[PDB]
């Protein structure tokens, strides 16, 4: 959905 490392922007 967002643009993270795949899953979700908790890593970004």
């Amino acid at each position: 959905h967002e643009v993270p490392s795949g899953p979700n922007p908790s890593s970004n």
